[PDB]
């Protein structure tokens, strides 16, 4: 019944809207929005369900986005807009609406032309589910400080991320984060409008957020339209952050009813006229049992394209991608929590024999270095360095299952991509902080999908309840714990978009740091621990990433 509790933030949120609005230029019309307040008494003027592209209804599904139609009047932004077909996390039944392209701003102020940073925040949810809207992504915490922020919405699913091998079709891929590249445009050109400073935007996003964000700075598309980013729990060289799903378009159809043969004219035909929540609902299907084995975990997602179009974004795999990335060149931050595979605590409890996996871990190896079979020889020494890491008795345990899935998913390749790329970028700092903050006072929906009720450990998405108001949050006392760390987060968020430098001296605790960017000389990285206490520290999960790394001894040119 977290129906009721959905009413009840209903019922909130009226009692948090005043009477005043505002009307705001866009490029394609003008947006009334609306003032709000928050729990804290602050308050904030907001846009809802601006377009940035046309509703990518009929012929438009799978394809890459158009730009929306102008309008006379004033659009009414005073209420969100629909989230993208996903299957509800909660309720396992299918939600949203194809019509779904739209952004949020949010400001303290509108102010047009007087410079404010932007910070636009991505969402996660592994491209399959999220929303922008205040359930869950509330600015309330950002919007006490003088800042521009937008939360942007682009298709998940097989509708975000469809893959068709003839090139006649223009289906090639990566719909959902050309989405996110006309949004970023939009941004650039629209957000003084809105009182933020063109000249100064900063990107972020969590899990596939971060996946997203980087993806952003990676791609030729988006050259130039930001100014800093940060990866907050994920990259784009992740192995959950990309696969090749050329080939699943025709079991998606099959499993929706198709009659035909696999041929990508015949099946897209198909999947244009299908019911878009009858391919959302049957996309956890799609995936074949070798697909699982070897750890493909999402049936669509960023691609690499099979051929070039004049809106293609990963033309290469992001590897590649890294060697050549304008977004190499601009100050990044980046980190993880303290105990990232708690998310997977509620899977384990339903599936316990996913312990025996750990066995000999060849599942785990990388795809790059493992055979099909994952039967060869080599790749029984290589799953044997994985258990080493992590395997701390004899019969392995859920607890080493968790702290192999902080590795494998996050920590391992935030290194790799550290190390890829030292050998380009112009120089230009990296800052990394880790996010130890442990409280139970403080939620959001994310610990009821671990069923993390209860549950020590700092978990993958934790830290969105010190960035976000949500649905579940409480105000908290401003003398307590929870709400010291709100103000440190979203400070050094804001301090690091406005100057590039995540350190400030007005930030509680923060006066004693010397929070350094890391070195490609660096043999162990440093990193802010965020706790009861801000302190620089050796990132703890540093041997165990170095373990990993040796799997690629033998293979150092795929490392």
């Amino acid at each position: 019944k977290w129906k009721i509790k959905c009413i009840e933030n209903k019922f909130l949120n009226y009692r948090l809207t005043t009477s005043e609005t505002v009307v705001a230029e866009t490029e394609y019309g003008k947006v009334k929005g609306v003032k709000r307040l928050t729990v804290y008494d602050d308050s904030y003027y907001s846009f809802e369900g601006i377009p940035y592209a046309q509703p990518p209804v009929g012929e438009l599904r799978f394809k890459a986005p158009q730009r929306p139609t102008p309008w006379d009047g004033v659009r009414d932004c005073c209420n969100h807009k629909d989230k993208s077909v996903q299957v509800d996390f909660i309720t396992g039944k299918v939600c949203g609406s194809e019509d779904c392209l739209y952004l949020s701003v949010y400001t303290n102020n509108l102010n047009p032309e007087t410079k404010r940073p932007v910070l636009v925040y991505i969402h996660g949810g592994d491209f399959i589910i999220g929303e922008n809207h205040r359930d869950m992504y509330g600015p309330d915490y950002f919007i006490k400080k003088d800042v521009v922020l937008i939360n942007i919405q682009y298709r998940l699913g097989a509708l975000g991320f469809l893959s068709l091998n003839s090139e006649d079709l223009n289906v090639p891929g990566n719909a959902g984060l050309k989405d996110q590249v006309m949004a970023l445009r939009w941004i650039k050109n629209n957000c003084a409008n809105f009182g933020g400073n063109p000249d100064n935007i900063t990107v972020f996003g969590e899990s596939a957020g971060a996946a997203s964000t980087h993806y952003m700075m990676l791609t030729e598309q988006t050259r130039g339209l930001f100014h800093r980013g940060i990866l907050m729990s994920g990259n784009a060289i992740c192995p959950w952050a990309n696969t090749q799903c050329q080939h699943r378009a025709f079991t998606l159809a099959k499993l929706a009813g198709y009659k035909g043969e696999d041929n990508d004219k015949d099946v897209l035909e198909f999947l244009i006229k299908a019911k878009p929540q009858d391919l959302i609902k049957l996309e956890e299907k799609v995936l074949t049992l070798e697909e699982r084995t070897n750890m493909v975990v999402f049936p669509f997602g960023p691609t690499v394209e099979p051929y070039q179009t004049a809106d293609c974004v990963l033309p290469k795999h992001p590897r590649e991608m890294v060697k050549t990335a304008w977004g190499n060149s601009i100050p990044t931050m980046m980190g993880n929590t303290s105990y990232e595979g708690l998310f997977f605590t509620s899977i384990l409890k339903q599936m316990p024999m996913l312990v025996k996996e750990l066995e000999t871990c060849v599942n785990f190896v990388p795809s790059e270095l493992a055979d099909a079979e994952r039967t060869a020889p080599e790749t029984l020494e290589m799953g044997a360095k994985i258990k080493k890491a992590h395997v701390t008795g004899g019969t392995p345990t859920a607890d080493n299952f968790m702290d192999l899935c902080s590795h494998i998913y996050f920590w391992f390749p935030m290194h790799r991509l550290l190390q890829l790329r030292f050998n380009h970028t112009s120089g230009t700092p990296v800052y990394l902080y880790r996010f130890d903050f442990d409280s139970e006072d403080l939620i959001n929906p994310y610990r009821i999908m671990r069923s993390g009720r209860g549950v020590k450990g700092v978990s993958h998405a934790d830290e969105l309840s010190y960035f976000f108001w949500n649905q579940l949050a409480k105000r908290m006392p401003k003398e307590s714990r929870e709400y010291k760390t709100i103000e440190r987060m979203t400070g050094i968020w804001i301090q690091f978009a406005t100057t590039g430098n995540p350190y400030s001296n007005e930030i509680e605790g923060m006066e004693n740091v010397s929070w350094d960017p890391i070195k490609k000389s660096d043999e162990v990285y440093k990193c802010l621990n965020i706790s009861d206490e801000l302190k620089m520290i050796d990132v703890p999960e540093m041997d165990k990433i170095k373990q990993w790394e040796s799997m690629f001894e033998k293979h150092r040119d795929l490392f």
